């Protein structure tokens, strides 16, 4: 339930 | 979750 | 979640 | 949730 | 949730 | 989230 | 959210 | 939130 | 919230 | 988050 | 529930 | 996450 | 339920 | 639940 | 994560 | 999971 | 996991 | 449930 | 596990 | 469940 | 669980 | 016809 | 017709 | 027609 | 038709 | 439809 | 219809 | 759908 | 569709 | 349709 | 589809 | 469709 | 038609 | 499909 | 369908 | 399909 | 039709 | 289909 | 398939 | 079609 | 398909 | 499956 870009 | 389109 | 489009 | 469109 | 369009 | 289409 | 479309 | 179209 | 189109 | 399409 | 931008 | 296509 | 952007 | 870009 | 196509 | 498109 | 495409 | 770009 | 296509 | 690239 | 490119 | 966002 | 985003 | 993103 | 990510 | 995209 | 886009 | 662009 | 692009 | 993209 | 491009 | 990408 | 990423 | 490029 | 790629 | 590149 | 990546 | 790729 | 490249 | 990667 | 990769 | 380069 993560994405940073 | 983390989706990105 | 997280839904980017 | 987060949704951006 | 939030939604942005 | 959930997106259709 | 949802988004139908 | 829910969007229809 | 809700928008029908 | 679950994307149809 | 949480957008910012 | 999933995704369909 | 968080998207920063 | 987490996407930043 | 699951991507279906 | 992560999901990124 | 992690997906990326 | 982790990516970062 | 760790996705990468 | 991690992907950095 | 981790590819790092 | 089409949708935009 | 066609769908964008 | 066509879907992007 | 296509669909675009 | 026929898209220009 | 035709979408230019 | 036609383009006659 | 028929792009006469 | 034809996708020009 | 048919591209006359 | 013909897909020019 | 095609499906890309 | 057919591509006349 | 003929793509292009 | 059938490319006429 | 096809799909890439 | 034909693939040009 | 049949590319007349 | 085919599939790459 | 023909495949000219 | 026929190239005809
Ligand atoms: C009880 O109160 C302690 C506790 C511990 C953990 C949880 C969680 C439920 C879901 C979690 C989670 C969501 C997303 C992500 C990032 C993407 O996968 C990681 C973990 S933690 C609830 C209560
Ligand atoms: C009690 O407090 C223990 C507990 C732990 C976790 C949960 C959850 C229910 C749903 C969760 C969830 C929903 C969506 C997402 C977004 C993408 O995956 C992550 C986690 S955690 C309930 C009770
Ligand atoms: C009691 O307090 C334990 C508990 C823990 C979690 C929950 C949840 C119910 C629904 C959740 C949720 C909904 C949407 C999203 C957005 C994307 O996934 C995340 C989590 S958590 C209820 C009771
Ligand atoms: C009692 O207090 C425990 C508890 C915990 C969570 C809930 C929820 C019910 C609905 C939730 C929710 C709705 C929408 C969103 C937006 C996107 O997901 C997130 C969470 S939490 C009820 C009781
Ligand atoms: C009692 O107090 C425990 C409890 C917890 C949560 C709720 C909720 C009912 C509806 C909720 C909700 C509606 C809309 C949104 C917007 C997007 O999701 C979020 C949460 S929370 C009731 C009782
Ligand atoms: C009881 O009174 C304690 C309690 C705890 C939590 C809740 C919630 C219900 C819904 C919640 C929520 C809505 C939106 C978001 C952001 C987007 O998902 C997060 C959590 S909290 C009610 C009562
Ligand atoms: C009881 O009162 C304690 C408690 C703990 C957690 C919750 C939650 C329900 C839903 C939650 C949530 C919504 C959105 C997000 C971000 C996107 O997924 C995270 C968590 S927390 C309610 C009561
Ligand atoms: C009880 O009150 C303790 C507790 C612990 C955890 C939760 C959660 C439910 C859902 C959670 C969550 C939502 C989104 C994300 C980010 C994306 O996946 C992570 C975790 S935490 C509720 C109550
Ligand atoms: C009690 O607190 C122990 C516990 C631990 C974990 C959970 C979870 C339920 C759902 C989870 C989850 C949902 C979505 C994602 C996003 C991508 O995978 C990650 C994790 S954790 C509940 C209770
Ligand atoms: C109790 O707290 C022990 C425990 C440990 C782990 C879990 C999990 C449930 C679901 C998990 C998960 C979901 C999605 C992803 C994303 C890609 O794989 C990772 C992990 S962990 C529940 C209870
Ligand atoms: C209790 O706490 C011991 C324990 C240990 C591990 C787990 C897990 C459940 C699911 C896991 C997992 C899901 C997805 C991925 C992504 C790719 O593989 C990795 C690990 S760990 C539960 C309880
Ligand atoms: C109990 O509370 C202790 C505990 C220990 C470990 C876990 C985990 C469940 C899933 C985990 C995990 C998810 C993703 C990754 C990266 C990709 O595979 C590694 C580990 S840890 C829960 C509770
Ligand atoms: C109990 O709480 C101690 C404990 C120890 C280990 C775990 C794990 C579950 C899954 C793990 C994992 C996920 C991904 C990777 C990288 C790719 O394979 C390594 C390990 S650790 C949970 C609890
Ligand atoms: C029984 O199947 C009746 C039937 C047949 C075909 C259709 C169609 C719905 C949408 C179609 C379409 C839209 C756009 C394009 C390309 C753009 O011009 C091709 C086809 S055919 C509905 C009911
Ligand atoms: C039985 O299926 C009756 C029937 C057949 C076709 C349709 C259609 C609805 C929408 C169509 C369409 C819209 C746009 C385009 C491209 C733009 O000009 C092609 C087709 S056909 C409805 C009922
Ligand atoms: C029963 O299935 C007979 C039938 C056949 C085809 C259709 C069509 C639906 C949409 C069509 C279309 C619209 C536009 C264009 C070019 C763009 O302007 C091509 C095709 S044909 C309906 C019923
Ligand atoms: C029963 O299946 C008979 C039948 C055959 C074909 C169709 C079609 C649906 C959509 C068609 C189409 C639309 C546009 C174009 C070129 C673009 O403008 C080609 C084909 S044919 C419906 C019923
Ligand atoms: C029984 O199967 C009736 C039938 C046959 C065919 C279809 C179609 C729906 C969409 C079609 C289509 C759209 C676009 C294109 C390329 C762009 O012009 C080709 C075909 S055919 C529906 C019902
Ligand atoms: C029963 O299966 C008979 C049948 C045969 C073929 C079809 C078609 C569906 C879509 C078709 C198509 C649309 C566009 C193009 C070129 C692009 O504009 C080629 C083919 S044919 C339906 C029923
Ligand atoms: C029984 O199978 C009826 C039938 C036959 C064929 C189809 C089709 C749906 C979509 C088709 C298609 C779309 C695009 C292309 C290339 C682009 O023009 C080829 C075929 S055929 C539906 C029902
Ligand atoms: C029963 O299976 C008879 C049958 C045979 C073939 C088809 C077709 C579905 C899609 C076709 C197609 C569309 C476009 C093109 C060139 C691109 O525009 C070639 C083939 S044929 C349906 C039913
Ligand atoms: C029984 O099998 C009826 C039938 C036969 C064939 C099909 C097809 C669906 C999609 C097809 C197709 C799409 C694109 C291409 C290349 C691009 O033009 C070739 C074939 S045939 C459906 C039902
Ligand atoms: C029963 O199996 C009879 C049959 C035979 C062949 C087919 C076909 C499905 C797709 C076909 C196709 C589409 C496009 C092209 C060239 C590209 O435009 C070649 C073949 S034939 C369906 C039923
Ligand atoms: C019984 O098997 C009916 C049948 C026969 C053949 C098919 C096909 C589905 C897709 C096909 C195809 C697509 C593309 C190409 C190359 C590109 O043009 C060749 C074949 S044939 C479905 C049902
Ligand atoms: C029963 O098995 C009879 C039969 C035989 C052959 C087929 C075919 C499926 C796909 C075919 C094909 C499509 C395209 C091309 C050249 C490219 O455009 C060659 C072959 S034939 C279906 C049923
Ligand atoms: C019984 O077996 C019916 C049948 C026979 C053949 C097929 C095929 C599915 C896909 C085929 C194919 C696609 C591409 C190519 C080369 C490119 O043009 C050759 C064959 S044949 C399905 C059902
Ligand atoms: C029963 O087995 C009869 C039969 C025989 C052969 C086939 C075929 C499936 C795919 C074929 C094919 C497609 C393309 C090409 C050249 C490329 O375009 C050659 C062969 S034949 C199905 C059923």
């Amino acid at each position: 339930g993560a994405v940073e870009v």
